[PDB]
C-alpha cells in the first residue's frame, strides 16, 4: 500500500488492459510506485498512453523501446537516465507480441540480457529485474540459463534477478482452463492481479533476499508434474 | 506496513532473539498481525514470554504445543478455536530442538502434516501454512513431498502451503560463511529479518495465488549447484 513509495520502476510488454504487464503495473501503483512504460510500435503507442491516462497520481513517462532494437533500447535507458536518474527495476514481462505468445517467448528470450545491460546502467540503488513466462521449452531453457547468469553477474551490485511463470489466464484452450480449474490446488485459473502482486513483492524491499527465483504464479498447477497431459 | 491488519497468525518454533521465527514474529507484527506463539517446554516456555512481551501492540497469546504430541498439538488448536475462533496462517518454523538443527529437521518432517490437519480447523477464511528448511537429506526429501501434497489437499479450502529455504545465518562453519559471503550471487550471508520479510509475502493477500512452492531465501547461492562443495 506504501511498500513501494519513492521507487520507479519500468513496465515492458503493455498492450492492452488484460495484459499481464497491465496487471503488474496496476498492482505496482497501488503500492506507490512510480512507472515508466515502454511501447514498442505505432499501435501500441496509443493503447498505453491510453491505459497509463487512467492511472491516478505521479505522472507516467511513455517511452519507445523495441528490445529487439539494440539502438532503441540503449536509446530508452539514456533517456531514463537523463530525466530520473536512477531507476529501482525493469519488469520484463512482453507476453505477446505483434503465433503471439511463442514469438513473445523467443524475444524474450534473446532480449533480456541486453535489456538488464542497459538498466544496470541507472539502477545504482540496487533493485530487482523481473522477467515473465506464460504457460498460456527452448526458450524457456533459455531465460531460465539467462536469470541465473544475470543473477550472479549483477548481485554483487545490489540488483536481483527472478522469474515468474504465470499460469493460462481466461482473459488470455478452454480444455486447458477447465483442467486447471478442476485439478489445480487452488482449483482456478490464474489473473494478472495475482501476477502483479507476487511481482510487487519481488520489487519491494521484503524481497531483498530472493534471487535467481522463478515464481510459480499458477495455482499451483506446477506442482501435479502433469507438463505433458 | 498494513499488509496483514486484521490477521492472526500462530508462530512455532521460538527459542531465542536469534531464531529465525523470532524473525519472521517481528516481520509479521511490522506488517500488523496479531501472533499467537508456541512453546515446546517449560525452558521456551520463559524465552517465548519475554520476547513476546516486547512487542508492542495487539496482545499475543502464548501457549503449549509441543508438535510432536499429538494430544497437546490438539490441545493448541482447540484452545485457538474457543479463544480467537478463526487465524490466518501458521508458521511451521521449527529451526533448533533441544545435532539441535538435524533433530529440528527430523522433528519439522514427520510432524507437519499433523500441523496442517489442526491448523485446517481454525482457518475457515483461507490463508497459508509456512513451513522452512534451514540449510545451515532423508527429511528435506519427505517435507517436500509433504508440502506438495498439502498444497493439494487444502488448496480446494483456500489454504495455501508453502516453504522458505534459508541459507546459513552468522548468528546461528566460519568457513561456510565465507564461502557464501564470497560466491554468493548477492555476497552476504542470509538474515532472520529477510526469512521473515518473505514470510510477510507468503502470509499476505499478495500471495494467494503462490502455493506448493519452495522460496530461497539464501542471497542466490541455490543458483549455483554446488551443494557437494
Amino acid at each position: 500500500m506504501e511498500l513501494l513509495q519513492g521507487k520507479t520502476f519500468v513496465v515492458m510488454g503493455v498492450a492492452n488492459q488484460r495484459s499481464i504487464a497491465w496487471g503488474i503495473a496496476r498492482s505496482l501503483h497501488n503500492a506507490g510506485a512510480k512507472l515508466i512504460f515502454t511501447y514498442a510500435g505505432e499501435r501500441l503507442e496509443r493503447n498505453v498512453r491510453e491505459l497509463a491516462d487512467t492511472l491516478e497520481g505521479q505522472e507516467s513517462l511513455v517511452l519507445p523501446c523495441d528490445v529487439t532494437n539494440d539502438e532503441e533500447l540503449t536509446a530508452c535507458f539514456e533517456t531514463i537516465k537523463q530525466e530520473v536518474g536512477t531507476i529501482h527495476g525493469v519488469a520484463h514481462c512482453i507476453a505477446f507480441a505483434n503465433d503471439g505468445f511463442l514469438l513473445a517467448q523467443n524475444i524474450s528470450a534473446f532480449s533480456l540480457t541486453a535489456v538488464a545491460r542497459e538498466a544496470k546502467k541507472v539502477m545504482t540503488e540496487g533493485g530487482n529485474i523481473l522477467t515473465l513466462t506464460y504457460l498460456g521449452g527452448v526458450a524457456k531453457a533459455s531465460l531460465e540459463a539467462s536469470v541465473k547468469y544475470l543473477a550472479n553477474d549483477l548481485g554483487q551490485h545490489g540488483i536481483r534477478v527472478n522469474a515468474i511463470s504465470a499460469g493460462p489466464i481466461r482473459t488470455l484452450f478452454n480444455s486447458i482452463l477447465r483442467e486447471i480449474e478442476e485439478r489445480a490446488p487452488l482449483r482456478r485459473t490464474t489473473t494478472q492481479e495475482e501476477v502483479g502482486d507476487t511481482a510487487v513483492f519481488l520489487f519491494s524491499d521484503l524481497a531483498r533476499g530472493v534471487t535467481g527465483e522463478n515464481i510459480h504464479v499458477d495455482s499451483g498447477y506446477h506442482i501435479l508434474g502433469l507438463e505433458h497431459h
